[PDB]
């Protein structure tokens, strides 16, 4: 029949738990398509992935295909308004994004389900007739510059591009994918290039139907989705472009047996070991590099990390196969280094080769392959249902690699045992084929090369033949054993029947001095899993900086010592999260419920009978100090957000206070602190999953009883269950706090307009206003004025209080940023005046859909409940209630809200601004074609955070529901 469709796939294998319906197909023009039908979904979604990317940039215009990616959002022939796509998503509860990697350009969106077609029609135009408007091109190249700029001082981006700079310079692998204003405007103008033509050429040459894959997920029937896709995409034109390939490895003989010493921005010590390998992707049914990676990166007893860590050389290890492109891959073993480790690199590498030699000695092990195959089969039977935007984007990228019928399963199911491929990859991991990189500040001033894009200081040297040889002669070492059978592999999957008195919301089913237990048997997803959440309260976790430090150090010591044993639980889908909070501790255990009370008991029992190892303590202390220091290198906006948390919360210790207090933490002081920490606690828990009320009360009591037995824990007093308050700003005040980022050459600013306490009405005024401004703020402060790449607006909530915040990071100074934000607010008040009733109801409706969007997986529903509980507002039915009220609001309500709390001459404006100056600006003059900025008041400049808090009231806390 149908001329537009080349073929329709057979049944797409799915999990028997997956209620979604599926149909793959190839259009006549060669687009591979997956259609997904989910008649329950609140948001629909599409993605498109083009098998072209950075590796195919013209050598003379680096960043082109990334730049192209930005430009597609900026208008098409059919929809020429620059921001028609974004504004349309925004008005319909949607969102979009896109990335560029060396081989792919991947675009995706989601939207309210009622508006799939609308969104999809705008979206399809990207691939048909983008405008590449000339003035948009001139504007947007700044966003790309900014994007690169945020990366320049990031250690992972520096290392990522350094590796490319050290392979064969002629290989496409050495290209600079991001681009910047120099590569995409300046050098091009100099060399007489018309970038608008170059974008049109590149779009035209590579954006061919035969290199595309599309996924669409909506409520529509499979057939309705089919007609929609055929209608919007079969006009994409087939230019029959050959898929790029890269058979020649970027690392040839000259590039092997090399050592690189590199200077980090942060104080971090790492060792990176790499081997070039062939492309293993075609072997996906057997997956030799995953097998080798599971072994070499294992963390249990017998393992490489185990030895390295006992010797006190390393704390963490990553091992396995790394993506390259079509034609080449890499195999990596990477570790972090202790101060001792750094002096023993030759030896750490030797142990790496001994462990590899052990694998050669034992040969391939079917039983290990079996274990990996079983785990993966279980991961797949019971995978959490995904959010549509990521799912589509992810599936779009893999329609390029697997038959239609296998796209769901291809990355999970294992079929073939291949001792031959396993041997073959193992014979590549040899010292003659090795590359070695060491990162340490100790190389400060001893380097002689500079990487062009990032500025990285490094030195390159042949590894001495004597060293290659000592490595080639790696002997067996008896500290290394293959792992043994994994006892945490779950086998019990029954979904307990829903109990007669089971509730829609969690229920308070235990209310004692020691503990408060919220509980909900899962009535939605029906996977054999559960989430067990615990807040442990204790005034001794945050009483001062020394205690905060200790709470941290203790819990890190605890995790380091459970690691070897927890890691099996982790391979088996049972994981845990354990950290110190400003109120005490937080513990979360999630995964397959089968073996979960076993891991829970081991954790509480380790925690309350813990014995510290002097060697591990000194190593972790030093790491903690670096981590505290390394804050100086986070980015300006992160700094701005951080200082604002310090200014506005009643109690908060600074990184400076914590560093200072850390030299005073001693083994004996820590040994004392723990029993003290645990002597009086209150526990608030949410147990949510495949479990009964009786199992839940049981698990809770098991945690209490363990602490009672081993730490003699007694209940805390209700009065000592103290939450911190937010600083209460004065009607008409404006305060400014200013600092310098010493590393990055950009500013950051956070601006907080504080409104009032959270409550149904104040929540929906703020939230509605934020919905209405959200997209325009992006479109004004970034798309048009191009202030920076990071531009953000939205509700701030803390400590029961709220307001509107702006976060921008920019080359322009903060005083200027502030002036444009104020300009924009005026604009928004006129915009709300000029807007139709219906435009207003649309915003209501879009917020409404956002707030009502149902969780698709257990842990998302747990998150919502956990939010109600740690905030102690306990408003589990908040979404229906808040929306009921929203729907009642009017244009006049929001104008009044703005005029009272937000306008520049508002009677109750409460403003605080953090300015973070870039490395090289020296004063900040704190006050200062384009919209007119109002005149601002002289701000009170904050000199001292503590004084500032002393001199202001504190808000009440929010009464519980
Ligand atoms: N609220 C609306 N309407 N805007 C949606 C924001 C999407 C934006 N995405 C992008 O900047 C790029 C993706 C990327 O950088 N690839 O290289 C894609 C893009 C997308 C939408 C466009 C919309 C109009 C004009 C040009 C656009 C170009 C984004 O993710 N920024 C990252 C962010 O969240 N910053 C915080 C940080 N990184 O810490």
């Amino acid at each position: 029949n149908n001329p537009a469709i080349k073929r329709i796939g057979n049944h797409i294998t799915k999990s028997p738990e997956d209620k979604r319906e599926y149909r793959g197909l190839e259009l006549a023009n060669g687009i591979k398509v997956l259609l997904i039908s989910d008649p329950t979904t609140d948001k629909s979604s599409a993605a498109l992935d083009v098998h072209i990317g950075s590796l195919s940039d013209p050598p003379n215009i680096a960043g082109l295909s990334h730049f192209l990616q930005h430009m597609l959002f900026l208008g098409t022939k059919k929809y020429p308004k620059e921001n028609e796509y974004s504004q349309f998503l925004s008005e319909h509860a949607g969102s979009s994004n896109a990335f560029t990697s060396g081989e792919h350009t991947n675009y995706y969106f989601d939207v309210s389900h009622e508006h799939l077609e609308g969104a999809l029609d705008r979206f399809a135009q990207f691939f048909l007739s983008p405008l590449f408007d000339e003035s948009a091109k001139d504007r947007e190249v700044n966003a790309v510059d900014s994007e690169h700029e945020k990366n320049v001082m990031n250690d992972a981006w520096r290392l990522f591009q350094l590796e490319k700079a050290t392979g064969n310079p002629k290989h496409p692998f050495s290209k600079f994918g991001t681009g910047n204003k120099y590569t995409l405007e300046t050098r091009p103008n100099q060399e007489g290039i018309d970038v608008r033509q170059e974008l049109l050429k590149f779009h035209s040459a590579y954006y061919s139907s035969n290199l595309m894959a599309v996924v669409v997920l909506g409520r529509e029937s499979l057939d309705d989705l089919t007609n929609l896709v055929v209608k919007l995409f079969s006009e994409v034109e087939n230019k029959n472009v050959p898929l790029p390939e890269f058979p020649e490895h970027p690392f040839q003989e000259e590039h092997l047996k090399q050592l690189y010493k590199i200077v980090p921005i942060k104080d971090i010590r790492n060792l990176y070991v790499t081997f070039p390998i062939p492309d293993l992707q075609k072997y996906y049914k057997s997956n030799p590099g995953h097998y080798l990676g599971h072994l070499i990166g294992h963390e249990g007893p017998g393992s490489l990390l185990s030895e390295l860590k006992s010797k006190g050389w390393v704390n963490t290890l990553v091992g396995g196969q790394k993506e390259g492109a079509r034609g080449f891959m890499f195999f990596i073993i990477n570790v972090d280094l202790t101060e001792e480790g750094l002096l023993h690199v030759e030896d750490i590498i030797l142990h790496m080769f001994q462990y590899i030699q052990k694998l050669r000695a034992e040969g391939p092990q079917e039983w290990v392959f079996q274990e990996l195959k079983d785990l993966n089969a279980v991961a797949f039977r019971f995978k959490d249902k995904e959010r549509p935007r990521g799912y589509t984007s992810k599936i779009a990228g893999i329609l390029h690699y697997y038959p239609l019928e296998e796209v769901l399963t291809a990355e999970y199911l294992l079929e073939e045992f291949r001792p031959d491929l396993i041997e073959m990859v193992l014979d590549k991991l040899r010292p003659e084929n090795v590359r070695v990189a060491i990162v340490s500040k100790s190389f400060e001033g001893k380097t002689d090369r500079t990487e062009e894009w990032y500025g990285t200081q490094y030195k390159q040297e042949a590894i001495p033949d004597e060293v290659i040889k000592k490595w080639q002669n790696a002997d067996l070492n008896g500290k290394f054993k293959l792992p043994t059978k994994n006892e945490f592999i779950p086998t019990n999957f029954e979904i307990l029947p829903l109990e007669k008195e089971a509730t829609p919301y969690p229920a308070l089913i235990k209310d004692t001095a020691m503990s408060k237990l919220w509980f909900k048997q899962d009535d939605k997803f029906f996977l054999p899993k559960a989430n067990l959440n615990f807040e442990f309260f204790s005034p001794f976790a945050y009483v001062d900086p020394l205690h905060s430090n200790m709470a941290y150090l203790y819990l890190e010591l605890l995790k380091d010592s459970l690691n070897e044993y927890a890691y099996a639980a982790e391979l088996a889908g049972l994981s845990y999260d354990l950290q110190n909070t400003i109120y005490g501790m937080y513990l979360s255990v999630k995964g397959y419920n089968d073996k979960q009370p076993i891991l829970l008991k081991k954790i509480i029992e380790k925690m309350a009978t813990f014995e510290i190892d002097e060697k591990r303590f000194e190593i972790i202390k030093e790491a903690y100090m670096r981590s505290l220091n390394n804050f100086r290198a986070e980015q300006p906006h992160q700094h701005a957000m951080y200082y604002l948390r310090l200014l506005m919360t009643e109690v908060a210790w600074t990184k400076d206070e914590l560093k200072e207090a850390l030299d005073d933490v001693t083994l004996p002081r820590l040994k004392a602190f723990i029993p003290q920490l645990l002597s009086r606690l209150h526990i608030e828990a949410l147990l949510h999953g495949n479990i009964t009320k009786q199992a839940a009360l049981g698990i809770m009591q098991m945690v209490e009883d363990t602490l009672i037995e081993h730490a003699h824990t007694k209940p805390l007093l209700p009065s000592q269950l103290v939450r911190y308050r937010e600083v209460q700003l004065p009607d008409r005040g404006w305060f400014v706090y200013q600092q310098r980022n010493e590393v990055h050459n950009n500013s950051g600013i956070e601006i907080y307009y504080q409104t009032d306490m959270q409550s149904t009405s104040e929540n929906m005024f703020l939230e509605l206003f934020a919905q209405i401004i959200s997209e325009p703020a992006f479109n004004t402060l970034r798309t048009k004025e191009q202030l920076g790449y990071i531009v953000f607006s939205g509700p701030r909530r803390a400590n029961g209080i709220q307001g509107l915040r702006f976060i921008i990071q920019s080359e322009k100074p903060p005083h200027y940023l502030e002036s444009r934000v104020e300009a924009f607010l005026i604009t928004m008040e006129k915009s709300i005046e000029d807007m139709t009733e219906e435009a207003f109801q649309k915003h209501i409706q879009a917020l409404a859909i956002r707030r009502l969007d149902k969780p698709k997986k257990l842990s998302a529903e747990s998150a919502k409940y956990w939010g109600e509980i740690i905030s102690q507002q306990y408003n589990f039915d908040r979404d229906n209630t808040e929306v009921a009220y929203l729907k009642t609001l009017t244009k006049e309500d929001i104008i009044k809200f703005y005029k009272e709390m937000l306008a520049v001459d508002a009677p109750r404006r409460h403003k605080v601004s953090v300015h973070v100056l870039a490395r090289e600006m020296d004063s900040n003059p704190v006050v200062g074609n384009l919209s007119q900025a109002p005149a601002l008041p002289q701000p009170e400049v904050i000199q001292n955070m503590t004084e500032f808090k002393r001199g202001l009231p504190l808000f009440p806390l929010v009464k519980p529901h």
